């Protein structure tokens, strides 16, 4: 129960950091962070109870913590912008535009066609997504409809 407070704080901090970096749009969601940190703790306490070591328990609790959060739309937009638009939109623009593009109806309508599972980026369909996003941003720039500031 001291262990449980210490572990809970450890899982919460890891998830806060991970969201801050990869899902900034979700990073202030206290209901999710509380609920997901609680789930990871239960996985940890279960594993210990069933005979797993501390490192084993922490490892599998971390898989619980991060479950369904391996694919990041934010990260994908940042990468597209850095790899493909480096000349037209150099740093720090990728980090500033990606959150706004994430709210753009053209960009959303592209991501919505795909099943963004944890293993999506390894998927054949990743390359399709990436090319489609690149093409959309080209159109946004050429039509002078790129979101600003």
């Amino acid at each position: 129960k001291s262990t449980e407070k210490k572990e809970l704080s450890h899982f919460r901090l890891k998830l806060e950091t991970y969201l801050n970096e990869h899902f900034p749009e979700m990073s202030g969601n206290n209901p999710f962070i509380t609920a997901r940190s609680d789930e990871a703790l239960t996985a940890y306490c279960d594993a210990v109870a069933q005979g797993f070591s501390h490192p084993e328990a922490e490892s599998m609790a971390s898989e619980v913590l991060y479950q369904g959060l391996h694919f990041s739309r934010y990260d994908t937009l940042v990468s597209v912008l850095e790899r493909e638009f480096e000349q037209e939109l150099p740093s720090p623009l990728p980090e500033r535009l990606a959150p706004i593009l994430l709210k753009n109806k053209a960009i959303q309508s592209v991501f919505a066609k795909y099943d963004l599972t944890d293993d999506f980026e390894a998927s054949p369909e990743y390359e399709h997504l990436y090319t489609e996003l690149t093409g959309t941003i080209v159109l946004l720039i050429e039509s002078n409809h790129l979101p600003t500031i």
